[PDB]
């Protein structure tokens, strides 16, 4: 007899289509996650105490003693045992924020600020969320990121360098950095850069291969606070994508007619034509020159979870992303997938083709057919959004149940109390001596700033200062620092782009923003750039945005955005199944070689 | 022994989750999609002939003769057959669009217009999407949309009448429905619509279930072009989340103190808070009194495929939608989840409580838990947009591998024809015979209206045309009218964003655009609304869009937002299975009750 | 990854756990049961004859010949085939009755009196419920009863003894037992018993474990007719639960104010609070001194299931349970569970505690949470009610498909014509040789008591006859013997009462039935009663009730108790996987060791 | 050969038959219960409040205000948490009667 | 004193009750409900005795 299949019911083939998908992601197996080894290491230095310290480890929240040290650590064991269970009542049973008045239960802040607000504390933001499973995708913990790069480390000192230099930076303009005016800076940062033995010495054999594929080598003007995904390191610093607007309604090519919409020039002017409205590319302008949680006291209070979150000050108007602290604004309140979605809106609006792999992307006189639901617009949009929050959980696993890594504030929390005690002759957190050692040139500017800030705070003559100055008044999200939901779901949305478009694709032409006023110029730029070199420079905007605000070090955003790449990868190749046509995805991966799905 | 669980590794609990969610899915059962007889019933008047017309089912893109009647039975046959089959070589295959020229290999159009532009055929959007399987939510192919009316039916007679009297009105601005200078057609519409048996008569006991609840009774002007959704004939036409922007950056209380954006106005010139950036409300002006295919031949060209698609020209600038045609150019272009998505930044930068009946909503000095990821803005931003592509592949099925039901303009096609033949003495079309008797009236208006249109677009003496005029110079999309994607999409995301947020809260200050300048004007409205009800009435506005553009029928509208709302209630049922903590979402449904999942 | 378990559906939640209650039934394993040997070993006495006689086995229905044995050994071996197959039209084809007229169809009885009457016959009471499967607890052929006494045993020489000691003592008043007026007829009592092997020799070394656990020793006023469960040899006879009424409504404690019923006399004058309405303990009064079947005809055509039932007289009212027949008439109608049902409502009313290991059972303000439908009054009212029919099919496997042992009616039937062949020098029954020998001064006070009975009866002079005088007019039920229906359902119901409650609380004052009067006087008892003994005192004396009627021997009466025992806690087992709570019931067993479940 | 019956052990049979209840059950499906929408609709008047009243919700036990509508909705909202969980401690912890 | 309407929710139409009297006054409507003495004869009746 022939060989031959059976059909069976339509319910059971979407069944067995389901169970297939579940068998694939079974069956990749999973992998473990290591964490570096100091939640255990670093010890409570009193003599007669034999307690872990946790000073490495994300506390925010937790009662902290004037240096910034938690108070008792079962507090920070119930913290993970409740990570490890989700339980509510458990959560609800932690320790959180400061002593409360036993006659008023208000909490008693140190500084005379929050005091005066009357602030209350704010909670861990789903502590347990790398719990959740997902219906779609690769499980959360069924994958891993590397240990995290410990406070010793040179790549860490490093790490507290870039975050300074970029919080001291955070007037200078874009459009600006090779500019006379700002060469004193730049160049300072980039030799103080040049002077850290991460930067000056390549990874040796035998160094771990996650830090191998991530150290950075010579810092230069053209690499000053950039990513390394590739396409970032070419060309200006924005994404086109977070600048430029698209093409409007109204421009069409109709059989042999052009016709051009009478507001044509709101694409060079930042406007995204969303369906038959827009999105503006100009963000809320952030007071310039006023960073956050430089005295010591509001500092101590926020990491005893005082609530500043909505304390900004903003001047009137909105721009172009002109300088630093726009940037870290932007992330300061992005909607989740915004920055990927308003790119796919950019590249349909423009026409740019979807990726040839797909089917019926001929022209329908050969093919009979257009897309839509399936491999067309309404797919995309669909997907760029769905892998957001299936990223969130592989990361939050890794944030919470994992690493547990402290926050850059709370690493500057460390350097701040080591160098102030050790300017009276004592030894305090002798973990960050290193840093302490090798960024004086740049902790001396810091105190300088501080000093400043802390006067126009109302304060005549502040205590030194070598806080880690926050662009956010609330300093970091309330949740660990290794990963970073922006970089995880950069890299997850940015991956489907790559895919559903053909992102191969050579931008025409390439815009910055002027130097003098608030619009585009076309850029000096000569080379090419291609859409995906283009959605990669984007995710790394996001994500070092994030940097650029004190919240996040390097390893933490680019370590996510391979997360989120593996993420969105798993999703599609899940997805494959439902289809009947014949198919498969083209993705330029971040390693720069390409998988078919 | 004591009873008890047993524990099994992460990842085979991970894929167990998912072969529940599929069982779960599997044991909904299905039920079949009956259609309305029409397909096999209307035969080629040809004594000769053994062959249906095929003139109530969707034929756009294959070829039709003088009439607007398909030339070749065949041609429609293969295309049901590669609907159901999905070959992309047997879609390859089909008929498309007219006979072609032998030297250009262009097709050779009826119309001046088509030729002169040289304009190439368009192809079918995704034919057999209704084949697609979905790791998620409901199959396509489980649920079921009701048999459409029938060309010979009370109802179809109110509908088609409701669609010209909105293109006749596609002027008149929503804030002057009951203004002196618009009463004379205004009240004509309403006369019109009560002389007609669907309104003006209830349905009897033994009528189909589905016809007693989308029945309309008494038209008024607080009812005029609505829906019936609850909530939608309360207050003003359009939803708030359509007009009104947003809470901007920089308002927020801190503690004791309240924070002022310098830019506080914008939320009430319809600026929407998006992330650090902003939305604007503001539509682009399609030309005013300009419509098309309201000439027999260019109508023709557009149902044998010619691509007018962009043919459409605009004034400068935007404004608040003002204008019948203004909402008919909203939902021209919309980006998929577009409306919703913009209702749920609203909600979210308003600080709208998410439903309290999820985890963690309490103040997090009571439950040391604050939300993001699940049960915060993260997961309501993915959830509201993913609903959509599984709402589109069950509306798929019922579009083309059920329904096939003929697109507004085509039913307009036959009125014309019909009546144009009467004329002289001839019947063609008989099956319009009770349109075209009832509908005198409101033909010799659009006879007029066409006329006008007409010699406008360069004919200096037209012949007759009694055809529905279009808001789109390609008519309808290149997909059948029953359902509507737009409908499907706003079904499911409403029914998510009413469950996600406590959708019982009462909207304070209700919103109207101005009568005579582009702003919005406080409401007299005298009474209240909830986020529920103006969500409700935000899904109504965008399917009604579709009507007053002319390409859907009142019953798609509805029947497709009842089958969006299956698809999202089962996508949340099954994800209930992923999670581990205690709750549930309380969802207000379209027929008024509520279900906790 | 963390190790999980999954959720499902609640549906297949509830089907796994009807499967794990009946995986757990499954995994308990069978036994076999093994009867005496009896069945097969008596034979026809008849030289030319080799059939077995079934003379020890149950053939109540079948026809007999004029000494009591079988007339045809086909009829029983038929009886046992239709016994274990089920089937209705096998059963019908079965002989009932004796031989009928041919022209009439009417059964020719032995009797004069049945004759007259015109009785008809009656049937077997669902001679195959023991293939009767159940949705809970042990199946009914799981588990066993031990094979029954032989009739040359020491055993049943006793039991026989006391039973016809009981018949002729049925108008002693239990609150007499120790008055000089019965001090000749108790003191025979007692004197005769421990004239007997089985209750003045211990059991040996070797003897089966059955034998040892019930065998009985030294006869005291204390103990005569009494049962050996745990608590039934303390303190009066009759169980408080059986003449005692229950607090009323109106009684109560509110707050710190304690309100006393109107009625509350009621409860010492033995009215139980039935909800608002009331059940009394006074029991209808059969005539004094009136036996049955003590005429060789009339108890033949019992045999041949002449049908009698409702031919008893009864005296008018009502009064507290009295004496000895007063008891046998209680269990000739109680309603299934009606003893333990009426002994939960006193329970209940009186707000006897419910057992602590339960949850719920601390004081409102400290677990927020009362009981009813679990763990409160409506569980325990279904679950001491719904054990009854499981216990009775496992007691039904044992009466019909194991051990069919004949009833004490019919071993006092083989002793009497034994008896009376002897006297004529004449060897009929030698099988019930001993007890002839033994029982001489009993069987001559019978011989009197029965020609008292067949004179009153209207036989002027009636034949000698030995036969055990029965309370009832139709003798035992048209059921085997071992073993019993109502001591299987008092087993398995004072079970479910002894856990569900704290069955160790102790009675406060204990009550008797006046010597004198119609009403309930305080006990001279000097000690401490708890629920649990009398309980289990209550289950002993419906059991010995049967006893007393002359329709079981001690052995039917205590091996049923433990099989019920058995069954109620097989159920209460499997229920356990229905519940989320943390709790157990704590049961004190028949043995004195406790179970937690 | 003629088709045919096997006979099985009577403890087997004994599963089976059980199994075929709970598959018989199973097999019937199940249907969702819908709420008539009162417990959000009615909101607290308060204008500068986000709570629902639950003034039509049975919320005996819970305190109330002396207009009879509960003080705290949270109150409300924790009975319904452990109406669906059923842990014992979730119980206790609930607020029970007024000070 | 008006019935259900037309796609009244068929819960609503089963369960709505029409013109008073001092014949179904404060009575259910199960079938045997509404004829006959208000109290069902078991409730009130004793049984046939021993
Ligand atoms: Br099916
Ligand atoms: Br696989
Ligand atoms: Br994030
Ligand atoms: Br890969
Ligand atoms: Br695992
Ligand atoms: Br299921
Ligand atoms: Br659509
Ligand atoms: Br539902
Ligand atoms: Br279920
Ligand atoms: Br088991
Ligand atoms: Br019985
Ligand atoms: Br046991
Ligand atoms: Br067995
Ligand atoms: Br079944
Ligand atoms: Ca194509
Ligand atoms: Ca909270
Ligand atoms: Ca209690
Ligand atoms: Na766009
Ligand atoms: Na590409
Ligand atoms: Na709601
Ligand atoms: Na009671
Ligand atoms: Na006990």
């Amino acid at each position: 007899g022939i060989p031959a299949d059976n059909l069976q019911s339509r319910a059971k083939a979407s069944f067995d289509t389901r169970v297939a998908a579940a068998e694939l992601a079974l069956n990749r197996g999973v992998v473990p996650s290591f964490a570096n080894g100091e939640e255990l290491l670093y010890r409570n230095p009193d003599p007669d105490n034999t307690d872990p310290s946790f000073i490495a480890s994300f506390t925010k929240g937790l009662p902290h003693d004037d240096n910034g040290a938690i108070i008792d650590p079962d507090d920070f064991l119930a913290f993970v045992r409740a990570i490890n269970s989700g339980d509510e009542k458990e959560i609800a049973d932690l320790t959180l924020g400061p002593a409360r008045d036993p006659e008023t239960g208000l909490p008693i802040w140190r500084s005379d600020l929050a005091n005066s607000l009357e602030l209350e504390v704010r909670g861990w933001e789903n502590s347990s969320a790398g719990l959740t499973f997902d219906l779609e995708g690769p499980d959360a913990q069924s994958i891993a990121m590397p240990p995290a790069p410990v406070l010793t480390s040179p790549e860490l000192v490093a790490e507290i360098a870039e975050l300074y230099l970029m919080a001291l930076g955070r007037e200078i303009e874009f459009s600006e950095f090779d500019s006379p005016k700002n060469a004193e800076y730049i160049q300072f940062a980039i030799d103080q850069l040049n002077g850290l033995e991460w930067f000056n010495t390549p990874a040796k054999l035998g160094d771990p291969p996650a830090e191998i594929r991530r150290r950075r080598g010579e810092v230069t003007v053209g690499n000053l606070f950039r990513g390394i995904l590739p396409g970032s390191e070419v060309g200006p610093y924005l994404s086109q994508y977070i600048i430029v607007g698209s093409k409007q309604i109204g421009s069409a090519t109709v059989g042999n007619k052009t016709l051009v919409s009478p507001n044509a020039a709101d694409e060079f002017d930042g406007e995204i034509a969303y369906g038959s409205i827009t999105i503006s590319q100009r963000v809320r302008i952030a007071t310039p020159g006023r960073d956050f949680m430089t005295d010591l006291k509001v500092f101590l209070d926020v990491q005893d979870a005082a609530d500043f979150r909505g304390f900004e000050s903003y001047e009137p108007g909105a721009r172009l992303i002109r300088t630093i602290r726009d940037l870290a604004t932007w992330v300061h309140f992005d909607a989740l997938y915004e920055a990927y979605l308003n790119a796919c809106l950019i590249l349909l609006a423009n026409g740019v083709p979807f990726d040839p792999n797909l089917p019926f992307q001929q022209e329908d006189k050969l093919d009979n057919q257009d897309v839509f639901v399936n491999f067309g617009s309404a797919h995309v949009l669909s997907l760029v959004t769905e892998v957001a929050t299936r990223a969130l959980k592989a990361v939050w696993y890794q944030k919470f149940n994992i690493h547990r890594r402290l926050r850059p504030e709370a690493t500057g929390g460390l350097i701040s109390v080591n160098k102030i005690a050790a300017q009276k002759g004592e030894s305090i957190f002798p973990e960050v001596d290193l840093a302490v050692e090798e960024l004086g040139d740049i902790l001396e500017k810091a105190e300088i700033s501080n000093r400043k800030q802390n006067i126009a705070d109302g304060d005549p003559d502040p205590d030194p200062s070598f806080l880690l100055p926050m662009a956010f008044a609330e300093g970091s999200p309330f949740h660990p620092s290794y990963g970073s939901g922006h970089a995880v779901v950069a890299g997850a949305c940015v991956t489907i782009l790559k895919a559903f478009f053909d992102s191969g694709i050579e931008i025409d032409q390439v815009f910055e923003v002027d130097k003098d006023e608030d619009k585009l110029v076309k850029s000096s730029f000569k080379g090419t750039l291609t859409v995906a070199g283009e959605l990669n420079k984007l995710a790394d905007n996001i994500a070092i945005g994030r940097n650029m605000a004190g919240v996040h070090y390097f390893s933490d955003q680019f370590e996510s955005l391979l997360l989120g790449e593996q993420v969105a990868i798993g999703i599609l190749e899940e997805q494959s199944l439902t289809y009947g046509e014949n198919f498969f995805f083209n993705l330029p991966k971040f390693d720069g070689t390409t998988i078919q799905i």
